[PDB]
C-alpha cells in the first residue's frame, strides 16, 4: 500500500526534482570517514562537503537524524527545509546534504539538502531465492551480499593479475560458434537472421584457444562465460564464469604448479589468508604443496586389486555393483564414488582413461592414460589441466570414436594438422573457486543467477 | 598431394615421435635475441639453449640452414641426424633444437634436435576470407595479423587499467536474459532445457549495470559480448566486445570527458601516440580536446533553418524529401545525413531526440531533448554516454510508448523504484575503437569471425 503514498510524493514533488540530473557530492562517506578517523566526539569540524546516502534509517525529532548508507555500506536542524525532509524523505530514499562535518554526543554531516532519488518501494527490513531475485535489494540490506560480491571482483582481478604477470595474453575467442566444442556437454543453439542457421553458443574456448597456440600465441587465456545446455545443480549452472589457459612447452605437470600458485595468489590477493575460514565454523588450510594421486592406483587401493587400463568392463561393472557405460566412465565414476567423496585436502588426481579424455595427449611412458589431472579442493571438482594432444590423426580418431558413440570440427583438425606445438592447457570454474574458497553456494557467488 | 607425403612420414616416424609430451625448451626466440643483439657477427658464443621454432624456410646443404619463427614472428650440421632432418622435416613443421648460439657470415643456434609438432599441411606462399576462416595460418603466415591480435589485446588491456585507476569495479551480468534490454536490436533466442523455455542472449548489460548502481555499486563497468541478431556490415557484426561504464553522481557532461581521457590513454598505451598513422598514406590527431555540438543547433544551420522539438514530423519530412518514422528518428537521420557525414574531427554530438532515447534522462533546462552523447571519431559511431533515467514512472512511460510500437521489464522498473542515484552511463564498441584508431575494417579486428 506504501507503493502508492510514495509515488504520490513523486507527483506532489514534480517544482522539485526527486530525480535531478546531477548534485554535486563532494566525497563518498568512505572518504569522509578515511578522512577523520578520531574526531573528539561532540565537536564541529568547518571541512564542508557534499555527500548523498541511503536514507535506511531516520530519527524525526526542530532535528531529524538519519543514516546515510553508501552503496557499498559505510555509514554516515530552513525551516520549511525540515518540514520538506519530515513531509518528503522516505526510507530507501537517496539523498545529498551540503554541510560541516561534526560528530555526535557517531560521525555525522550538519546547510543543504535536495532528493538524489526517490524511491517508490520500502527496504524489505529475506528467503534465498527472493535475495537472487533481487540482488539490488539484497544488495541495499545484507552486508554480506556486498561483501560476497566485491570478493567475486577481486578474485578475477587477481586471476588476470596472476596470468598477466607470468606473460598470459586475455584473447576474445567466439561465443556463437557453428558448432560448440572443448567440452561433454549439450550446447544452447540460437538462430541467425543475418545468416539464417542454428548457431551453437561455445560450452568451451579449447578448440579457438588451440587456434590460439598454432596462430603462434605463447602463452593465451580466456575468462569468461560458457553455456551448457544441462540442469543446474550445487556445483552446476547452465550459465558460469570460466577461465582456461593454454602454455606452449609444457605439461600437465608444469599447469599442475601454475594452477596451485595461482589458487594460492587469488586466497591471497582476494581473501588475505590461506586458512580459509568457513560458515561451518572451521578453517581450510590451502597453504603449501598439494597431493598428487593417480586415478588407477587410489582406484585400486580403494577397492583393494589392482585396476589398469587393461580391467575389464565386465569386471568394473561387477564391482560398481557391490557397492550399490564404458571403461574410462566406470573408472571416473568408481574414483569419484570412492577415494574422491573421501578426500578432504587439495589434491591433484592425474592420469585418465584414455576414453573420458578425448583432447588429452596419452601418457608419455604409461600406456591406456591420458596426461590430464583433476584438482579437488575442499571436496569440489575445481579445475582440470591436460598436456594437449596436437596429433591430428589421433585426434580425428578420439572424436570419430565420440561420434560413433557423423561430422566432426573439421576446422579445428586442419589447424592442427597445420602444427600446433607441445602445450598444456588448464580450465578452472570462477563459481566452484568461489565455493571452493569460502563456502558460499553457487547461487550466492554469482551476481544476477536464474 | 603433399597432404598424403606428410601424412605417411607421421606414420612411419611412429619409435621417434612427432607430437611429444614436453620438449625442455629453455628460451623463446626473442629471449635468445634480446639476450645476443650486437654479436660479433660469424664468432661462437657457449650459451646453450634449447629453443623451438616452425621451420618457414629450409636451405639443405654436410649442412641444412632453416628458418625457426617463433610463434609471435621472431626469427633464428648426427650424420643420422642430418639424413633425418633432411627426409622427416617439412615446411610449417615445429622444431626444437638445443645448441650453441653463434652468428652467420645472421643469428643462429648451432648439439641435438627433435620434431616437437609434424605438420601434414604446408603454409601457403590470402583472400579476405580465406584469411578470417583460417586465422591460424594468417597469423603463422602474415606479420600484420599478428600484430592486430596484439593490438586488439593491449587496446583491452589499457581499458580494463584505464577504468581499474580511476576506482572501476568489472562486474559479471547475465548473457542470457528471460528478455534482452538496454538496446534497440533483435536478440538471439535460445531454448533452455533446464527451464523449458526460451532465454535471450544479452542486447547489452545495461539494464543489469543499472540494478547494480541501484546495488549500491559507486563505479561499474562489463568489457564483454553482446548479441544483435541483425545483418553484418562494415561497422556492425551480430557479436561484437562492447565495454558499458556507470559513474553514479555525474551526468553525460562527466561522462564525455572520461571517454576522450579513456580513449586517448588507449591510443598511448596501445599505438605509442596520438597522430594515429591510416593505411591512407594520412595521419588522424586525436590528441587535444574535442568538439561538442548540439544535434538540434548543428542540424539547423547545415539546414538553413530552425528545427527545435517542436518541429513536426510533416516538416521534416519535407526536409528528408528535398534532399534525397518519427521525429527523434528524423532527426537523428537527417543530422547524420548532413552533418554526421561531414565529421573529420573527432566530436561530441549532445542533446538528443527524447523519442529515440528511452533510458536516457530528459534535459535539465532545455525542454523536448535527452542529456545523451555520440561520440564520432574518424567518421565512425564510436561511443554514446547518457545522463541516467533514475525515474521510474517515466521510465515506465517510455517503455509503454516504445512497446505501443506489451509485457515491460517490470524487474528492472523495480529495481529503479528502490531509487537509483543520479548515474551517468557509457557504452563504446572495441572493434569500433579499433577501426576508428588503425583504419582496419571489422573483421580484422576480431581474431575469429563469421
Ligand atoms: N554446468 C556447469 C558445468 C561446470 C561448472 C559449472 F559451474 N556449471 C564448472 O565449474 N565446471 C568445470 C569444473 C572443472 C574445470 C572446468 C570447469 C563445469
Ligand atoms: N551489430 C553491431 C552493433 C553495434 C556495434 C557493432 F560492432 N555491431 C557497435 O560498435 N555498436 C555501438 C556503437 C555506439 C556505442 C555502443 C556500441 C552497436
Ligand atoms: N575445455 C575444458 C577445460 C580446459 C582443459 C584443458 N584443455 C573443460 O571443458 O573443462
Ligand atoms: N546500452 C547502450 C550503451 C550504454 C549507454 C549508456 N546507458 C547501447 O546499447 O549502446
Amino acid at each position: 500500500e506504501q507503493f502508492r503514498i510514495r509515488r504520490d510524493k513523486r507527483a506532489r514533488l514534480l517544482g522539485r526534482d526527486p530525480y535531478p540530473v546531477a548534485v554535486p557530492r563532494t566525497h563518498t562517506l568512505a572518504e569522509v570517514r578515511a578522512a577523520h578517523p578520531d574526531l573528539p566526539i561532540d565537536t564541529a569540524t568547518e571541512d564542508i562537503v557534499g555527500v548523498a546516502g541511503r536514507v535506511i534509517f531516520a530519527r524525526n525529532s526542530k532535528l531529524c537524524f538519519a543514516t546515510l548508507q553508501d552503496g557499498d555500506g559505510t555509514q554516515l536542524s530552513g525551516q520549511a527545509a525540515l518540514d520538506a525532509w519530515k513531509a518528503d524523505v522516505d526510507l530507501g530514499d537517496i539523498v545529498y546534504v551540503h554541510g560541516a562535518v561534526i560528530s555526535s554526543r557517531e560521525l555525522s554531516v550538519l546547510d543543504c539538502w535536495r532528493i538524489a532519488a526517490k524511491s517508490l518501494r520500502p527496504l524489505p527490513v529475506m528467503s534465498e531465492e527472493s535475495r537472487v531475485r533481487q540482488r539490488y535489494v539484497d544488495l541495499i540490506v545484507r552486508p554480506e551480499a556486498r561483501a560476497v560480491a566485491r570478493l567475486r571482483i577481486a578474485v578475477v582481478r587477481a586471476i588476470r593479475t596472476a596470468l598477466q604477470r607470468r606473460g598470459f595474453l586475455e584473447v576474445e575467442t567466439p561465443v556463437l560458434q557453428t558448432l560448440a566444442g572443448g567440452a561433454a556437454a549439450r550446447p544452447f543453439a540460437t538462430h541467425s537472421n543475418a545468416l539464417d542457421i542454428d548457431l551453437y553458443l561455445r560450452i568451451a574456448p579449447e578448440l579457438f584457444l588451440k587456434r590460439c597456440i598454432v596462430g603462434g600465441f605463447d602463452k593465451v587465456f580466456e575468462l569468461n562465460r560458457v553455456f551448457r545446455n544441462e540442469g543446474a545443480d550445487s556445483t552446476h549452472s547452465p550459465e558460469f564464469s570460466m577461465l582456461e589457459t593454454y602454455q606452449t612447452y609444457g605439461t600437465y605437470d608444469d599447469s599442475a604448479v601454475v594452477t596451485r600458485e595461482l589458487i594460492q595468489e587469488v586466497a591471497d590477493e582476494a581473501i588475505g589468508t590461506r586458512q580459509l575460514p568457513l560458515p561451518d565454523g572451521s578453517v581450510y588450510d590451502i597453504d603449501g604443496e598439494w597431493a598428487t594421486i593417480q586415478m588407477y592406483p587410489s582406484l585400486s587401493v580403494a577397492l583393494g586389486e589392482e585396476i589398469t587400463p587393461q580391467t575389464t568392463v565386465d569386471r568394473l561393472r561387477g564391482i560398481a555393483d557391490s557397492l550399490g557405460f564404458g571403461h574410462g566412465k566406470l573408472i571416473e565414476e568408481l574414483w569419484e564414488r570412492t577415494v574422491g567423496k573421501s578426500l578432504s585436502a587439495p589434491t591433484f588426481v592425474k592420469d585418465f582413461p584414455v576414453q573420458t579424455t578425448p583432447l588429452t595427449r596419452q601418457h608419455r611412458s604409461i600406456p591406456g592414460v591420458t596426461e590430464k589431472w583433476d584438482l579437488y579442493l575442499r571436496g569440489i571438482e575445481l579445475a582440470t589441466g591436460y598436456s594437449e594432444l596436437s596429433d591430428p590423426v589421433v585426434q580425428r580418431e578420439r572424436f570419430a570414436d565420440q561420434a560413433r558413440a557423423a561430422v566432426l570440427d573439421e576446422d579445428f583438425l586442419a589447424a592442427l594438422e597445420y602444427g600446433m606445438p607441445p602445450c598444456t592447457g588448464t580450465g578452472m570454474g570462477i563459481d566452484r573457486l568461489l565455493m571452493s574458497l569460502t563456502g558460499l553456494s553457487i547461487r550466492e557467488t554469482v551476481l544476477f543467477p536464474i
